């Protein structure tokens, strides 16, 4: 079980290019992944659910249309905006609930 990371891929993205938040070492036994704006979990800036199962993305809140959710977690975000620099947290859902976490920074400039 190694701990679940995730690296922004570019970290310095040009602003209008896209930027890929790579997702390692997701655990087994998954249910879905979410993905947020910003440092936590937070339903309020949850860019997207992801069923595993069903293959259902499903936008949250702060889902700008610009993210795409792949099946292994990472996230794509195309035409970033200046506003897309900072964290992103994913949270990767396990059938036991018992969740995991991981942050999430890239930089638009
Ligand atoms: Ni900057």
């Amino acid at each position: 079980g190694a701990q679940l990371t995730t690296e922004s891929m570019p970290f310095n993205v040009a602003e209008g290019k896209e930027v890929l938040l790579l997702v390692h070492n997701l655990p087994q036994q998954l249910f879905g992944y979410s993905w947020y704006k910003g440092e936590r979990v937070d339903g309020n800036r949850q860019i997207v659910g992801y069923a595993i199962g069903t293959q259902q993305a499903t936008p949250g809140p702060a889902n700008s249309g610009r993210e795409t959710i792949y099946p292994n977690a990472s996230l794509l975000i195309q035409n970033v905006t200046q506003n897309d620099t900072g964290f992103y947290t994913l949270q990767v859902i396990k059938s036991d609930l018992v969740n995991e976490e991981a942050t999430g920074q890239f930089h638009v400039y």
